[PDB]
């Protein structure tokens, strides 16, 4: 087998000429030449089976991405694993190869307003499809937005996703950790389990803000600091918005804060398009009920050069998961079952 930075990559005979791209807690990713389709592809090696949480993420991603088909969502092209459960220690997920991601691009490149408009359009277009399947991505952030050399965009990492459940979204104060900190909506810290579509629109608003200036808008230094940053810009919530928070710990925390005024978006973003800032304001609304939805966002004047509802497709049916009571050994079985279609057979 070919070897990459110490690791076996058991991907042949189909996939050859491996080059290292990167690594993280998920495992290791390489580009490889696909000897069937005659393109280089991305292959990520995941070895999740000793951690229930890694099994959850692996299974969720596989189940979602095999069902989804959308230009702005990364596919799964192939899955390589051992022929038996006994022998399966790794799962190799083969995906379209992209040149970069929005995190890398924002650390190096100024984005023209046309680039910001086009990226946001593609983000919202993919999100329309995801939300139309009754799915929440729940970890939208620059590094989960892949880009190619012509600025086509694809959303990746569906391992944190959930089916939407707005009737069971209420919880208590300072208990929930949904999303990545800088992209996490105020309500997560206050009273929300992150089971409504509004969680994703918030993260998109943070992304848009970050594309305008190359800096995260709410750079919390730790979990508790995040609300300080959000409220620092948005200002004190209104009586009405406060009255929606029925939980007393969360209510009284907010009431305990000194009054803060809204920092105007045109002072934070003096070079931004005024239509972009109007949309930004609507995405970064404190009250998740008042926050703009994905289909309204697409119809916003900022995106009028792109907007075409007939070319913004939806899922053929809502998606249908209950994996937190399942042991890692059971999750391994379901991953084996779900990857069966890619086997010689
Ligand atoms: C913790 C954990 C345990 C078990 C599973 C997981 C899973 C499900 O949550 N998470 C993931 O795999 C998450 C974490 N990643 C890692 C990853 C790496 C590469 C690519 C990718 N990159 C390119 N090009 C590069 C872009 C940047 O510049 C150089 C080129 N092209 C195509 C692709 Cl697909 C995508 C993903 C992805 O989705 C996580």
């Amino acid at each position: 087998p070919e070897m990459v930075r110490g690791q076996v990559f058991d991907v042949g005979p189909r996939y050859t000429n491996l080059s290292y791209i990167g690594e993280g807690a998920y495992g290791m990713v390489c580009s490889a030449y696909d000897n069937v389709n005659k393109v280089r592809v991305a292959i990520k090696k995941i070895s999740p089976f000793e951690h229930q949480t890694y099994c959850q993420r692996t299974l969720r991603e596989i189940k979602i991405l095999l069902r989804f088909r959308h230009e702005n969502i990364i596919g799964i092209n192939d899955i390589i694993r051992a022929p038996t459960i006994e022998q399966m220690k790794d799962v190799y997920i083969v995906q379209d190869l992209m040149e970069t991601d929005l995190y890398k691009l924002l650390k190096t490149q100024h984005l023209s307003n046309d680039h910001i408009c086009y990226f946001l359009y593609q983000i919202l277009r993919g999100l329309k499809y995801i939300h139309s399947a009754n799915v929440l991505h729940r970890d939208l952030k620059p590094s989960n937005l892949l880009l190619n050399t012509t600025c086509d965009l694809k959303i990746c990492d569906f391992g944190l996703a959930r089916v939407a459940d707005p009737d069971h979204d209420h919880t208590g104060f300072l208990t929930e950790y949904v999303a990545t900190r800088w992209y996490r909506a105020p309500e997560i810290m206050l009273n929300s389990k992150g089971y409504t579509k509004s969680i994703d629109i918030w993260s998109v608003g943070c992304i848009l803000a970050e594309m305008l200036s190359n800096r995260p808008i709410f750079p919390g230094k730790h979990y508790l600091d995040q609300l300080n940053h959000i409220l620092g810009i948005l200002g004190s919530p209104s009586q009405e918005d406060l009255n929606c928070i029925i939980n007393l710990k969360a209510r009284n925390y907010l009431l305990s804060l000194p009054h803060k005024n809204k920092v105007p978006w045109n002072r934070l973003f003096p070079n931004a398009d005024s239509k972009a800032l109007d949309l930004l304001d609507k995405m970064l609304t404190f009250n998740p009920h008042k926050r703009i939805e994905v289909e309204q966002a697409l119809a916003h004047p900022y995106l009028e050069q792109y907007y075409d509802p007939s070319d913004e497709p939806i899922a053929e049916a809502p998606f249908k998961m209950e994996l937190d009571d399942l042991p890692k050994e059971k999750l391994k079985e379901l991953i084996f079952e779900e990857t069966a279609r890619f086997q010689p057979g």
